[PDB]
């Protein structure tokens, strides 16, 4: 009125008499209700904004009637619509308000009315919790109606007389309805299986609606498609869902990603549907997301989904032991031909070409396959843990270069690249043997133990050196200032004892007892912890590893060459199928 | 008598007994099926020698 608290606060509070009086005198005065005098000057919350806000148990039935006041103002399109400016809140339109209170009567009101159902609140409010946000939903009315567990007012959005927003539309993230469903997806139970009930709903409706191409199909601008973006976020809840997805309706077969072919009595042959998670290298596949990404919480329950595990042994049977043992023993034989060749490389140095003799062959034949794996290494490096590999291929690169030099005294590259190709050993053994707590072993103490040895050990080291060089301007040296021999007698002290001293001074004796106490029971709590962590690494880790292995190996060779999974049907039933065998008694 | 390496010598009789209803089983047998099949079936031998049901290869035992 005079002010807009007072309008605000009548709208908030349902009065009526006093708010037709309100429109009177509005009309009397031929300003529009979305002019800046209705709209803060900094959110620009409209008279509808605030009056839904405020909704009283669902009381807000008069509310309309003063929306009927639009049409008299002569400004109805954009009264409707309510475009915030607040980088809080960018879009939110009333609609999205209205559905959010969980009430259906006033989203029929506002459709029918002619709400906007396509609006895009790309609100800073409105974007995930890991962007600055606090809820994202999909950023419009019917994935804001999904997302928040409202079944009724999704399937009339979806069937309202009036403009029904499709649910292909895609958002800015691109995501869809499904990508949003599955965006605030939770692992928990109740979330689980609300957005899985609401999802099949969903996805059977678009099927019945657009049957021409399922909802599954269309991408985001990620790309990942639902089920890859419910593998790259860690939504067990949804994917496990997933991956099981059968439905009842003939003319929903097709939109179902386990078949039943045939059974037995107590046998079930059950194909699996994997269509989607093995693209022979052609685009992402949930595979490779579940495996080559970290920034999932729960892969080791992910890769025990029946298809997914059955898929890697099926794999790892057919062709993943065949070509790990070649790759591990041809990576052996080749280092070892290379470690022997650093133990008969020619004598007494100055080796130009020194290869005159049937030996003296069989070493330049050892050394030309220590260079091919070397160069092949790096040209694998280059083509694609890899840290190491690099490493190794530039070492042997650098002294085969150094070798054809024909100069002296540059064998020590030859013996660092060996060093750290057999350190590269173990890393490939890992999957030998049935192994792998090794790995877990050099990734757990390595940098503890070092880091507070080192420390305290040349700490405690300078303390008792300046003292003993306090007593002696004889016994730990003859002349000068050295602490290199204060630290052979620290090592003797640690490692061998039978200590000598100038001294024939006890806080040296302090000096001694506090570091060797201090490494033993770090020893003892490194232990403890080791022990912990690994817990038998819960009987997961070497799976993960192993899966690791198998896919390295997969990727490594070309795959148009024809090593690919299970296959399938023609049609009704051109779906690259995958089988699985289970008996039950129920 | 079947002929597939997949399937040797399954008879109707187990079939329809397989299907868990009675009125089928007493309308064969009652017309003569032979309860003596020996349904020698790679997919008839147990889980470890390749194939996926073991029952006994009869239809008593099938039963």
């Amino acid at each position: 009125v005079f002010n807009r608290p007072i309008l605000f606060d009548i709208v908030s509070r349902g009065s009526t008499a006093d708010l037709d009086g309100l429109l009177s005198f509005l009309l009397t005065h031929k300003k529009r209700l979305t002019d800046e005098e209705f709209r803060e000057p900094s959110t620009g919350k409209t008279c509808l904004p605030k009056a839904l806000l405020n909704l009283s148990n669902g009381r807000n039935d008069t509310i309309p009637v003063l929306l009927d006041i639009a049409e008299r103002t002569g400004n109805m399109r954009e009264f409707i619509n309510s475009p915030f400016r607040d980088i809080y809140y960018r879009g939110q339109t009333s609609l999205h308000i209205a559905i959010e209170r969980r009430c259906k009567h006033y989203v029929e009101l506002l459709v029918a009315q002619g709400a906007d159902v396509h609006a895009q609140a790309r609100g800073r409010f409105f974007q995930p919790k890991d962007e600055g946000g606090y809820f994202y939903f999909g950023e419009l009315p019917l994935s804001l109606a999904a997302c928040t567990n409202q079944p009724h007012i999704v399937n009339y959005l979806t069937e309202n007389p009036h403009k029904k927003a499709d649910m292909r539309r895609q958002d800015s993230r691109g995501n869809t309805v499904l990508h949003a469903l599955v965006a605030i997806a939770d692992n928990t139970r109740e979330n689980t299986k609300f957005v899985t009930k609401m999802y099949d709903l969903l996805l059977l409706k678009c099927s019945r609606l657009f049957p021409d191409s399922n909802l599954e199909t269309v991408l985001n601008n990620d790309g990942l498609s639902p089920l890859m973006m419910a593998a790259k976020t860690g939504k067990i809840g949804v994917f496990q869902h997933i991956i099981r997805r059968e439905v009842t309706d003939e003319d929903t077969r097709h939109l179902s990603r386990k078949f039943k072919d045939w059974a037995y009595g107590p046998v079930y042959s059950s194909l699996y549907d994997l269509s989607s998670l093995d693209t022979c290298g052609e685009e992402v596949s949930v595979l490779e997301i579940l495996v080559y990404n970290s920034k999932i919480e729960n892969r080791h329950e992910m890769l025990a989904v029946e298809p997914i595990n059955e898929l890697l042994r099926d794999k790892w049977r057919k062709f993943g032991a065949v070509s790990f043992y070649i790759n591990v023993v041809s990576y052996l034989c080749a280092m070892v031909i290379f470690t022997l060749t650093a133990y008969y490389q020619p004598l007494e140095g100055t080796p130009p070409y020194p290869y005159r003799t049937t030996v003296d062959y069989l070493r330049l034949a050892g050394e030309v396959i220590t260079l091919f794996t070397g160069v092949l290494f790096f040209f694998t490096s280059i083509k694609d843990f890899q840290l190491l590999y690099f490493i190794y291929s530039v070492l042997v690169v650098v002294s085969a270069a150094l070798y054809l030099a024909g100069i002296e005294a540059y064998l020590a590259v030859m013996v660092f690249a060996l060093v750290l190709g057999w350190m590269n050993a173990l890393y490939f053994t890992r999957g030998l043997k049935l192994t792998g707590t090794y790995s877990i072993m050099i990734q757990k103490i390595l940098f503890k133990d070092l880091f507070r040895f080192l420390l305290v050990y040349l700490l405690f080291m300078i303390g008792y050196a300046s003292a003993l060089v306090t007593l002696l301007n004889p016994a730990c040296r003859d002349s000068e200032t050295f602490s290199a021999f204060l630290l052979d007698l620290f090592k003797l002290t640690i490692g061998m004892g039978d200590l000598e001293m100038l001294s024939s001074i006890l806080l040296l004796v302090t000096y001694i007892i506090l570091t060797f106490v201090l490494l033993l029971n770090m020893l003892i709590a490194l232990m403890g912890e080791t022990v912990g962590q690994v817990s038998k690494e819960s009987k997961h880790i070497w799976k993960l590893q192993w899966a690791t292995t198998i896919l390295d190996i997969e990727r490594s060779f070309p795959v148009f060459l024809r090593k690919a999974f299970r296959s399938g049907e023609m049609v009704t039933v051109r779906r690259w199928c995958f089988r699985v065998d289970e008996v039950n008694w129920s």
